[PDB]
């Protein structure tokens, strides 16, 4: 019984609007991908299939570069593993895009595969493609990756007839930019890249009134506002430590659409996101294109000790307010957790705290989990008044964002019990 329909908006081509009434933190839909994998760098790090951090993978001894945390997942994954499995093989030693590996895993989808769930609203050839709007240069990086693409299937793909009927690759590789999820896991680290078509609905804003989080693969989507009947749903692309002028480029860059809302009218907290030094944030902003490598390839040791000589340099330090210096609080943060370091974990954590609470306003799930994180770390030194406070206000987000859908609620729920204990 659906609370949600398409319906053609006046200017940004198709959308998804309420049928009924919607409460915050109710659920509106969810999905499996119609194809997904595993990002470059978390490749060999998280199971194919669940997209969960094991120490020991399995691999698939076929290719050797698909790998499990398990039989289980790794038998489970082999109908949408079999054909991708040989063209992986022969590529080896080099690895394709993960672009090509998704559209690959969708070109035997819809070949192979019975129509897919994710696809219920709005299925892949209905997607955006852009085309009228895409630059020369974007254009010439779609050819590359069409050419890449027909290397790498040369085995399973010759002709025309193994493709859908009247398929375009030009015009899917065009989907696939503007249309692809980044699937993070629990602790909120990029870990695969995946197509849900009927999500893909959802139309941008930098204060939207929907959110989606992801369940390893499983996609929930949900209300985190009031919405009445008619009412558009929309999501934010985007990472909300961004500046409006980082959200122009990235929006014209990948989804060819200049946003007219209230926050990139104002240049809504700007200001306040690059306060100290101009001078300073510049060289830490770049650093962080190296630090943001290194987390993505889960190289902690590494990523502590760049973010360590920014947070205690000898020379000028920024406020913890200012974008460039949160996220590398941040990744200092989780190479501490990762690396066992709690307590040191906790001093980046806590001064998160306030500049999160202002950056991502309203229920958010990027700061139900910073806050269930820092709860976490509290919990586990003794700090029973303060961890139980962040734990009922993760739990207070997260009702919303999450839902008794997702797992990492239940975790928080035994943590809530554990904790009431004490009092
Ligand atoms: O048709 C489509 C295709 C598509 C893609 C996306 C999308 O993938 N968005 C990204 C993933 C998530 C959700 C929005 C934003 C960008 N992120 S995030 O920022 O919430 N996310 C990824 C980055 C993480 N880390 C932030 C960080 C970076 C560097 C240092 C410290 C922290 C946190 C979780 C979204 Cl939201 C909608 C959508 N509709
Ligand atoms: C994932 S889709 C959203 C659904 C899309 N509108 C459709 O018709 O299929 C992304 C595309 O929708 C359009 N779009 C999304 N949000 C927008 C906004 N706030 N303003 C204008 N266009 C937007 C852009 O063309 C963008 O590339
Ligand atoms: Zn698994
Ligand atoms: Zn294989
Ligand atoms: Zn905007």
């Amino acid at each position: 019984p659906l609370k949600v329909e398409k319906f053609a908006t006046a200017n940004r081509g198709n959308g998804l609007r309420a049928v009924t009434p919607l409460r915050p933190g109710e659920l509106l839909f969810r999905s499996d991908p119609l194809a997904y994998t595993v990002c470059k760098g978390s490749r060999g790090v998280v199971c194919d299939r669940c997209l969960l951090g094991k120490e020991k993978l399995m691999r698939c001894s076929q290719c050797r570069v698909a790998k499990y945390c398990s039989a289980k997942c790794q038998k489970k994954a082999w109908p949408d593993h079999k054909r991708e499995c040989k063209c992986l093989k022969s590529c080896k030693p080099r690895y394709p895009p993960d672009s090509v590996r998704l559209l690959g895993r969708v070109v035997f989808k819809l070949m192979d595969g019975a129509p897919s769930e994710s696809e219920k609203l709005y299925s892949f050839y209905d997607l955006e493609s852009n085309i009228n709007k895409l630059t020369e240069d974007k254009k010439e990086g779609l050819r590359q990756l069409v050419m890449t693409f027909q290397h790498f299937m040369r085995e399973e793909i010759q002709d025309a007839s193994q493709l859908p009927p009247a398929f375009d690759l030009f015009e899917a590789f065009a989907k696939v930019i503007c249309n692809s999820f980044t699937i993070c896991n629990a602790e909120m680290q990029e870990v695969g890249v995946g197509l849900y078509p009927s999500i893909s609905l959802l139309n941008h804003s930098c204060d939207p009134n929907c959110s989606i989080v992801f369940n390893g693969p499983h996609l929930l989507l949900r209300a985190v506002r009031d919405i009445e009947v008619g009412e558009e749903l929309t999501i934010c692309y985007l990472d909300m430590l961004m500046t409006s002028e980082e959200r122009r480029k990235q929006l014209r860059d990948q989804y060819c659409f200049e946003c007219d809302c209230f926050r990139c009218q104002t240049q809504d907290k700007d200001a306040d996101m690059l306060t100290g030094d101009e001078q300073v944030w510049k060289e830490v902003q770049e650093s962080l294109k190296k630090i943001e490598e290194l987390k993505a390839h889960w190289k902690w040791e590494q990523v502590l000790a760049m973010c360590q000589a920014i947070i205690s340099s000898n020379s000028e330090r920024l406020p913890d307010i200012n974008i460039y210096q949160l996220k590398v609080l941040d990744c200092a943060m989780d190479a501490c957790i990762n690396l066992g370091l709690l307590e040191e974990a906790l001093f980046y954590g806590t001064r998160t705290m306030e500049p999160y609470r202002i950056f991502f306003p309203g229920s958010h799930p990027v700061r139900g989990v910073q806050v269930m994180k820092v709860g976490k770390l509290q919990l586990h030194q003794g700090m029973f008044p303060q961890a139980m406070k962040n734990l009922r206000l993760a739990f207070d987000i997260m009702r919303v964002t999450h839902g008794r859908e997702h797992s990492l609620i239940e975790d928080l729920i035994l943590l809530l019990e554990e904790c009431d204990a004490n009092i």
